[PDB]
């Protein structure tokens, strides 16, 4: 059975960019719920003996929604860090310059894609088969994990539950918080 | 251009089922934004002389999302009332009995459809061409308004911004709030 992974930091380690209350609800309730739901759905199908990744890449309906959300949220927590934020570094910093010319241009590009991602969704930084970086948006539970030759490197949850408590309807403010927490170490690990 | 309709009741008239704060944000911010965005999209276009309903029936992309959302929210505010809630009455009450056998069975059926309506969505009570009632779900900005032979009678906003302030992640509690506010007068009006 799948388990809710531990948060990689203290529930108040992302303050004041993402509050303790948001973390307890988002990770403690929302993330957990997907875990419970998936476990409830798999026994009795050809999924109970497969990994989360295998499942997301071979399912649909409720099995996929819950499984993918589990994967998406775990990737999301890793994309944040009390030690992140600021300018990118290492491989990813240069890759960002290679694609967009500058970190700033990349930042405005991603913010534009995220603020305009309609409804419940996710905005991703991915590495394409050609080796370049790019920004893609997914709806609901969809994820680039299912795109062949596409490697997820960083993600930002744009479902309203991810920011409503701290920023209400202002995604731009939420995004400023995201840039203050972005985990470049996780990005680079995923990049290399 | 289009304008934000006034709320059909005092900003605190839905307490304690839906907070004054939720209405301030939901209607004053979210709904309003849909109006400004549309107004910013239609000038010098084939949609500048059209009525709201006409636009939702002949658009896609950004124009559709914004227009339909303006319509859905206006329909939603009308589906609530400080003097609603309780047992259904008139034509709708009897039509409800005709389809589900009982109001309680209907309530459980709608609750089920609403709680499982994945992502940003709407759950609708609609009247079909054969005069019967039924429950349907739409995602993001989709609406029964564009379905031939389908007459919307009541709707519940399931986007997280509709209830996150007052109920956080618990849709069932939000739904109990809905049932204490359901505007049966509006329902019968739409039904007849
Ligand atoms: O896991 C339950 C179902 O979730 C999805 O369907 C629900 O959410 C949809 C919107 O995202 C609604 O259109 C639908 O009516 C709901 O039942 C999923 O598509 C289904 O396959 C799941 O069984
Ligand atoms: O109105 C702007 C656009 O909104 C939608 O597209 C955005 O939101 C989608 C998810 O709902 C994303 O997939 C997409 O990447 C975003 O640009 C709509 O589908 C577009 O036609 C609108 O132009
Ligand atoms: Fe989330
Ligand atoms: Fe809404």
């Amino acid at each position: 059975a799948f388990e809710l992974p531990s948060l990689p930091y203290a529930i108040d380690a992302l303050e004041p960019h993402i509050s303790k209350e948001t973390l307890e609800f988002h990770h403690g309730k929302h993330h957990n719920t997907y875990v419970v739901k998936l476990n409830g759905l798999i026994p009795g199908t050809k999924f109970e003996n497969k990994s989360l990744e295998e499942i997301v890449s071979s399912s649909d309906g409720g099995v996929f929604n819950n499984a993918a959300q589990i994967w998406n949220h775990t990737f999301y927590w890793n994309s944040l860090s009390p030690n992140g934020g600021g300018a990118p570094t290492g491989a990813v910093a240069d890759a960002i310059n290679a694609k967009w010319g500058s970190f700033d241009a990349f930042k405005e590009a991603l913010n534009d894609k995220a603020v305009n991602n309609f409804g419940s969704s996710w905005t991703w930084l991915v590495k394409l088969a050609d080796g370049s970086l790019d920004i893609v948006n997914t709806s609901n539970a969809a994820t680039p994990l299912t795109d062949d030759g596409v490697t997820p490197i960083l993600t930002v949850d744009l479902w309203e539950h991810a920011y409503y408590i701290d920023y209400r309807n202002v995604r731009p403010d939420y995004l400023k918080g995201f840039w203050s927490l972005v985990n470049w170490e996780f990005a680079n690990a995923n990049f290399a």
